[PDB]
């Protein structure tokens, strides 16, 4: 089997992805983000606290004929940008694009952070990092990847993110009009659930390639990219007027600015960003000092391949008995 599903920015800047997602049956649909960097399937519900709804979409699993309790399981999420959420689970069956697992974990969610209900336009994640991450107790559950994995003709899925424009997530194929060039593949650690990986260096506009090793996570579900403030001050110090803001919280630059490309390696072959995708708008609206969309990881513990530098790559995550991550321009 396949499914192939389109992914939609929420917003101007590309803050987020939607994908649509059919839960129960009859069908619900969810716009769900679609999150490689965990492994929980959430969604807002009748069971979330009324007040931390504000316009989302809520699965009803009792208008579902086929959703069970999960019984005893809870769960419980913290995320890196200090979002949560938690609540309790039920089975039932799931499409994305076409592909559908029946008895998967569903959380529902009785509780969500502030960050979430002000948030109208996402219903809820559908995580795509290994299993090993996900909360639900005390039995943990599997992602709908690693349920759908048997079934699809080539057990990938592959994300192909747009510059302020819709994309596609695809599951069991890669579609070879997707991409120009060769997709190139390189390693992938799952010793801390994450697709994990060593990008070969960088470079900044038409500067000289570094070759330097980045270990860091392909994260769709976060929006920027994360790296070492090295590298991140190299970046800032080619734009006039860039510096680092301790006040909002990382580096701003003029917006009057056009800001230079960023690339990085996989093996020999180089992912080019183009310097408009780096650009993340007035930090307030109606400021002329705008927010960029490379940051320093510093503190944060690990770096992130966020939307950022994922949206110039057509990216295969694959979940081979060995996995590995391919990439291709686009």
């Amino acid at each position: 089997s396949t499914g192939s599903a389109t992914t939609t920015p929420i917003d101007s800047l590309d803050d987020a992805y939607i994908t649509p997602v059919q839960i129960g049956t009859p069908a619900q649909t969810l716009n769900l983000d679609f999150d490689t960097g965990s492994s929980d399937l959430w969604v807002f519900s009748s069971e979330t606290t009324a007040s931390e709804v504000d316009g989302q979409t809520i699965y009803t699993p009792s208008k579902s004929t086929t959703a069970k309790l999960l019984s005893g399981a809870t769960w419980s999420i913290s995320y890196g940008d200090g979002s949560s959420s938690s609540g309790d689970v039920y089975t039932d069956t799931v499409s994305v694009g076409g592909l559908t697992v029946t008895g998967q974990a569903v959380e529902s969610a009785k509780k969500v952070s502030s960050s979430f209900t002000e948030d109208s336009t996402i219903d809820g994640l559908l995580g795509l990092a290994f299993s090993t991450l996900n909360t639900v107790s005390p039995t943990q559950q599997k992602t709908f990847f690693d349920n759908a994995k048997a079934s699809l003709d080539s057990p990938v899925f592959t994300a192909d993110l747009g510059y302020h424009a819709p994309g596609t997530y695809n599951f069991g194929f890669i579609d070879t009009t997707a991409y120009t060039g060769s997709i190139t593949y390189t390693a992938v650690s799952t010793k801390q659930g994450f697709w994990e990986w060593t990008s070969t260096g960088y470079a900044v506009g038409s500067g000289t390639f570094k070759s330097t090793s980045i270990d860091g996570i392909a994260d769709t579900g976060t929006t920027l990219l994360y790296l070492p403030a090295t590298v991140v001050s190299a970046y800032w110090a080619q734009v006039s007027g860039a510096k680092s803001s301790s006040s909002v919280g990382g580096y701003v630059f003029p917006c009057s600015a056009t800001l230079p490309s960023f690339t990085f390696g996989v093996g020999s072959a180089r992912i080019v960003i183009p310097g408009d995708y780096i650009d993340f708008g007035p930090i307030s609206t109606g400021s002329s000092s705008c927010f960029g969309g490379i940051q320093s990881s510093a503190g944060i513990g690990i770096n992130i391949f966020g939307d950022v530098a994922l949206k110039a790559a057509f990216v295969v995550f694959n979940g081979a008995t060995t996995p590995t991550l391919g990439f291709a321009s686009k």
